[PDB]
């Protein structure tokens, strides 16, 4: 029960596809690869 404290830190880069965060750009640009090609996760295994 603080209701107020110091420690407001958030990364500048933040993905919109899923809603993740990243310190550097490249770090995010690389993750964007997942939002480029869909992966077989579901109907794959009967
Ligand atoms: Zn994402």
């Amino acid at each position: 029960g603080s209701s107020g404290s110091s420690g407001t830190g958030e990364k500048p880069y933040n993905c919109k596809e899923c809603g993740k965060s990243f310190r550097w750009a490249s770090c995010l640009l690389k993750h964007q690869r997942v939002h480029s090609g869909e992966k077989p996760s579901g109907p794959s295994s009967g």
